[PDB]
């Protein structure tokens, strides 16, 4: 079997992308937020908190004919952005892109911290990351691909990220249209539970490529680039006026800059995010300092490939015995 559905950006920033899932019988549709770096699929329901519920779309499992209680199951979880969620567990049939598991664990929230109920456009989660991650207890849960991998045609899945426009994520297969020349395969590491592999090196603008170890993860759910400090502040060097600011919470610029592309390695190939990309826009509304979109990591432990990265390419999720990921320009 295979699945393939389209991702859209929530907003003009591209801050996180939503896809829409069908879950229960008869189906009910909702918009989640499908995250390589955690390993929860978990909505918004008739059981969250009225009011923690602000225009999501929520799932209620008594319209379910296939819901069924897990019983005992509950789940907790916080994000490294500060953000949370818990409640317990039914297991349901759930369809992405036409490719459809039954007995998935659907985590049904009681409780979102204030950044999910203020944002109305997700509807909740869906984990990618590997299901060592899972935090139901006690009994720990498997993710959508772990449970739908041995039915796909391979076990993989693809991550084809758009910049300011959607892009789709495929279950199953590679298509070989949606990239140009080839695909690099690099070495996964499982061993924190992510998608954790050592990039070999970067540059900045038309610079001279600078060959050095950078371990992360590749991590839809993170918006931003989030590198050593060595590194981010490098970039931001060839911005004028650029600078980090405390009290904003990382390196801002001039709004009236032209920002240099960022290249990072695929073993001997280069992903080239342009310029644009790292343009998050004005700090508050109206304003003239403008947010940037590489980051430094120091303090969360691991560098992020999140989306300002992997949008720049189309990434192969492979889920086979010994996982790889992949990387392609397109």
């Amino acid at each position: 079997s295979t699945g393939s559905a389209t991702t859209t950006p929530i907003d003009s920033l591209d801050d996180a992308y939503i896809t829409p899932v069908q879950i229960g019988t008869p189906a009910q549709t909702l918009n989640l937020d499908f995250d390589t770096g955690s390993s929860d699929l978990w909505v918004f329901s008739s059981e969250t908190t009225a009011s923690e519920v602000d225009g999501q779309t929520i799932y209620t499992p008594s319209k379910s004919t296939t819901a069924k209680l897990l019983s005992g199951a509950t789940w907790s979880i916080s994000y490294g952005d500060g953000s949370s969620s818990s409640g317990d567990v039914y297991t349901d049939t759930v369809s992405v892109g036409g490719l459809t598991v039954t007995g998935q664990a659907v985590e049904s929230a009681k409780k979102v911290s204030s950044s999910f109920t203020e944002d109305s456009t997700i509807d909740g989660l869906l984990g990618l990351a590997f299901s060592t991650l899972n935090t139901v207890s006690p009994t720990q849960q498997k993710t959508f691909f772990d449970n739908a991998k041995a039915s796909l045609d391979s076990p993989v899945f693809t991550a084809d990220l758009g910049y300011h426009a959607p892009g789709t994520y495929n279950f199953g297969f590679i298509d070989t249209t949606a990239y140009t020349g080839s695909i690099t395969y690099t070495a996964v590491s499982t061993k924190q539970g992510f998608w954790e592999w050592t990039s070999t090196g970067y540059a900045v603008g038309s610079g001279t490529f600078k060959s050095t170890s950078i371990d992360g993860i590749a991590d839809t759910g993170t918006t931003l680039l989030y590198l050593p400090a060595t590194v981010v502040s490098a970039y931001w060097a060839q911005v004028s006026g650029a600078k980090s600011s405390s009290s904003v919470g990382g390196y801002v610029f001039p709004c009236s800059a032209t920002l240099p592309s960022f290249t990072f390695g695929v073993g001997s190939a280069r992903i080239v995010i342009p310029g644009d990309y790292i343009d998050f826009g004005p700090i508050s509304t109206g304003s003239s300092s403008c947010f940037g979109g590489i980051q430094s990591s120091a303090g969360i432990g691991i560098n992020i490939f999140g989306d300002v990265a992997l949008k720049a390419a189309f990434v192969v999720f492979n889920g086979a015995t010994t996982p790889t990921l992949g990387f392609a320009s397109k």
